[PDB]
């Protein structure tokens, strides 16, 4: 009878409110925390009233009609959300589409600083207000965040403040936990944003293609019907989360985790650990599980996909199924490839059949189809080897700067804080992936790139500035990284006017932590490239090294400001000469 009641019964009071908190935070990102808790409570109260009397007035309304309605009751809508008010004129699902469109990928809120004893204080005072604040903060900063997974992280967050607040040294145990948690939030948010961007830009078939490749790798011992079934369910789960259908999304998630754990013996040996765990941890561990060992009975593949005389008929008869099988098969045996790579291979396979099967002797034509995969494989392998050598030689910061030069050359219209955030995330991929066993480096690298590039496409959606960026972001999901790789120096670009103040430094910088000092330098670097786009990376490395030296000297000076003031302008002009 009543959807609200149903979700309520299923989910429980705790998680139900949790996800309603997240839903709302993600929808209306600028509302005070208070205004959200009261909305959650109100809706939760209605839910209880429905759970007890499902016939009751309005209980039978859809979830979206009910949330939409509550979000439209919110204080100062037109002033606070001028765009959002128009959404309230509209009924469901129109209304919801409207909220979604008008969600903010870059709200640039205050950085979350963990003040350990001020928050340990608030935590003891009221643990529930404390954790719910964290859900709010995190949800509004990452409005497409995997909702269920946030509740999970919010629990780790509890366990941090639980195991650190009584401990005599607060900061020392707390600050690195919280920093690690933030690393994890950011990565998680980027995996999920890539999921939702794919639904929105490429659709369901593309998301399933991605899932089939990835789960085939993760569960190489599960047979095709089983991979199919999981992917079908998983896709549905992320589709609902991506449309803000969070309650529905959590319930389907629980069911799918129950399912996978019923069947774990025909899915993967690695699940055991995850199945002996409480609900949220189990879902998390399934989500993050490592690839199983490859089975000894993997079938040769030449027979079915290359030598068989009937391939065109099967391909013509059941396209998505045939290809699906191929992809399952090629991916089970290739944990050593990025999902992108597998998807590219699958397209070249499809494209070999369309070609061959319209010809005279198709079997003579498709007999060599495996051999077309070779150049697809070597190109990323090189990328990863070459960029890992560089990284191993010069370390994160230099590697980041190399990437900032690269990106600013390709898209000098993008704003400096974007190119710096990107270049930096891209170099963190070095840190993450290059250290790994060699056969692991390609998938780590390209899987991680897909996240940063998608983060770029997302920003570029809001603030479009380069056609070269639009084309890469919109032509093909599987071709994105290669399309990006291939951009050179935009030569239609007109160097940005020189503004000396931008390269002029002051004593303020000296009191910054290392992370932040780099950011200011790295920003100058982008700006150096904007003004001198034909300067080589080597030339810029030397200029910036000149800049670092000067910042370090003046920071260690008696009179930091006079040092900056005397030396800075000479360095600013002479450095222009170094970038011819
Ligand atoms: C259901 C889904 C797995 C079918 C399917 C199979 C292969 C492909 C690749 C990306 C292609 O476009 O050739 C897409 C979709
Ligand atoms: C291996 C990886 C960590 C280094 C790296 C960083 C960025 C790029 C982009 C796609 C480019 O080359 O344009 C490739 C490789």
């Amino acid at each position: 009878k009543s959807e609200i009641a149903h979700r309520f019964n299923d989910l429980g009071e705790k998680h139900f409110k949790g996800l309603v908190l997240v839903a709302f935070s993600q929808y209306l990102q600028q509302c005070p925390f208070e205004d959200h808790v009261k909305l959650v409570n109100e809706v939760t109260e209605f839910a209880k009233k429905c759970a007890a009397d499902e016939s009751a007035e309005n209980c039978d309304k859809s979830l979206h009609t009910l949330f939409g309605d509550k979000l439209c009751t919110v204080a100062t809508l037109r002033a606070t959300y001028g765009e959002l008010a128009d959404c309230c004129e509209k009924q469901e699902p129109e209304r919801n589409e409207c909220f979604l469109t008008h969600k903010d990928d870059h709200p640039n809120l205050p950085k979350l600083k963990p003040e350990p004893d001020a928050q340990c204080a608030a935590f003891q005072e009221d643990p529930d207000k404390f954790l719910g604040k964290y859900l709010y903060e995190v949800a509004r900063r990452h409005p497409y965040f995997y909702g269920p997974e946030l509740l999970f992280h919010a629990e780790e967050y509890k366990a941090d403040f639980t195991e650190c607040c009584p401990a005599d040294d607060k900061a020392g145990c707390l600050i690195p936990k919280l920093d690690a948690l933030k690393e994890r939030i950011l990565l998680s948010s980027a995996k999920e944003r890539l999921k939702c961007s794919s639904f929105q830009n490429f659709g369901e078939r593309a998301v399933k293609a991605w899932s089939v490749a990835r789960l085939s790798q993760k569960f190489p011992k599960a047979d095709f019907a089983e991979v199919s079934k999981i992917v079908t369910d998983l896709t549905k789960v992320h589709k609902e989360c991506c449309h803000g259908d969070l309650l529905e999304c959590a319930d389907d998630r629980a069911d799918l985790a129950k399912y996978i754990c019923e069947h774990q013996d025909s899915i993967s040996g690695k699940l055991k650990a995850c199945c002996d765990k409480p609900l949220l941890q189990k879902s998390h561990c399934i989500a993050e599980v490592k690839e199983d060992d490859l089975p000894s009975d993997l079938p040769a593949l030449a027979a079915d996909f290359a030598e068989d005389k009937e391939i065109c008929k099967h391909y013509k008869d059941a396209k998505d199924v045939f290809l699906g099988t191929f992809l399952y098969e090629y991916s089970r045996r290739h944990p050593d490839y990025s999902v992108s790579l597998l998807l590219r291979i699958a397209k070249t396979y499809e494209a070999t059949l369309e070609k061959c099967c319209a010809e005279a002797d198709p079997p003579a034509c498709y007999a060599t189809v495996f051999d077309q995969f070779t150049p697809l494989v070597e190109e990323p392998k090189s990328l990863v080897k070459k960029n890992c050598d560089l990284f191993e030689e010069v370390g994160e910061y230099d590697f980041q700067n190399a990437l900032i030069v690269r990106y600013t050359k390709k898209a000098p219209q993008v704003s400096t804080p974007t190119l710096v955030e990107i270049g930096r995330t891209l170099g963190k991929v070095g840190s993450r992936c290059c250290k790994l066993p060699e056969s692991e480096r390609l998938p780590c690298s390209e899987n991680h790139l897909a996240l940063a590039l998608n983060r770029l496409c997302v920003l570029h959606e809001k603030t479009p500035v380069s056609e070269k960026i639009t084309k890469c972001c919109t032509d093909s999901l599987a071709e994105r990284r290669p399309c990006f790789s291939a951009l050179e120096l935009d030569e239609g670009y007109v160097p940005k006017e020189f503004k000396a103040e931008t390269f002029t430094f002051h004593a303020d910088i000296c009191t910054l932590p290392e992370d932040e000092k780099q950011i200011k330098k790295q920003s100058a670097l982008a700006e150096l490239v904007k003004h001198k786009p034909k300067a080589t990376k080597e030339q810029l490395k030397t200029v910036l090294g000149n800049f670092s030296a000067f910042v370090a000297k003046c920071c260690g000076a008696e009179d930091k400001e006079a040092c900056f003031a005397e030396e800075g302008p000479k360095l600013v002009a002479s450095s222009q000469l170094a970038l011819a």
